[PDB]
């Protein structure tokens, strides 16, 4: 398939030069595969989300998505125009509150809530798990994104926008799940994003158009953004048979862009997110 005008960052996954605007990629799209957003929530009802999004837990006074930032990481997951896996299906789980804000048990218990929750769904080509969140290192919140990868799901978390090494942040200190750094449209390293040995992989992150509440559209930045281009990419790798929960993340580190990204500090990989699609 190919999608032309297409959300840089979509062009970017499907190519080996910057500046692309067409996103080619498997027409199988991620069907039948599951991608949880533990998040602020999705606005299932957004039309880009053609009825493949619902949300199945929240942690606060209501489900719905008053911020945006959840309802915007699942767009770059799979939604119709700015998604990954194009037909993947997509699982809210609002652990963050309108403000963006979570506490850390809060977290702890959304992850093992998908651990479990995953055993009630029909995702016959595998789980992902997107998780643009954290904050100060945490041993117990680490743990618990090691639980969830233990359990069969690709766990996807951001890097953070610090600036500085991801050691020092949780879940991205996780050495088990997959921690993405973000890059801009010039594939340099984003001037927010972290960096160190802990990233695995690195996916577009600076001015990433996506669905927004009320129905909307907006570009926004972040490590946030650039998570959910990786989750979607696993999903739909792993729909298209290439690799598993297990191995997905090094698999697409095996896979990616070598290399090409600028500004990336010594002992922090050179990985581009890379879906290879070969028409
Ligand atoms: N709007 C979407 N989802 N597109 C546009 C053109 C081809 C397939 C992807």
């Amino acid at each position: 398939a190919a999608q032309t005008n297409a959300p840089w960052g979509l062009a970017r996954i499907s190519s080996t030069s910057p500046g692309t605007s067409t996103y080619y990629y498997d027409e199988s799209a991620g069907q039948g595969s599951c991608v949880y957003v533990i998040d602020t929530g999705i606005e299932a009802s957004h039309p880009e989300f053609e009825g493949r999004a619902q949300m199945v837990k929240t942690y606060y006074y209501s489900s719905r998505d008053g911020n945006g930032h959840g309802t915007h990481c699942a767009g770059t997951v799979g939604s119709r125009t700015y998604g990954v896996a194009k037909k993947t299906q997509l699982f809210g789980v609002k652990v963050l509150d309108d403000n963006g804000s979570g506490q850390y048990s809060t977290i702890i218990a959304g992850m093992d809530f998908v651990a479990s929750d995953k055993n009630n769904r029909n995702c016959p080509k595998g789980v992902v798990a997107s998780l643009s969140l954290g904050g100060g290192y945490s041993s117990s919140v680490n743990s618990a994104a090691a639980r969830l990868q233990s359990s069969g799901v690709m766990v996807a978390v951001a890097a953070g926008n610090n600036n500085a090494d991801a050691r020092n942040y949780s879940p991205a200190s996780e050495p088990s799940v997959c921690t993405v750094g973000a890059s801009d449209r010039y594939d340099r390293r984003s001037s927010f994003s972290n960096y160190g040995s802990v990233l695995d992989i690195f996916g577009p992150g600076t001015d990433i158009l996506s669905t927004w509440i009320g129905g909307s559209t907006r570009s926004i930045s972040g490590t946030s953004m650039a998570t959910p281009h990786v989750a979607g990419l696993a999903a739909y790798l792993m729909t298209l048979g290439k690799t598993t929960a297990a191995s997905a993340c090094r698999y697409i580190a095996d896979t990616a862009n070598k290399g090409d990204l600028s500004n990336i500090p010594f002992g922090t990989v050179n990985l581009l997110a890379y879906n290879n699609y070969q028409a």
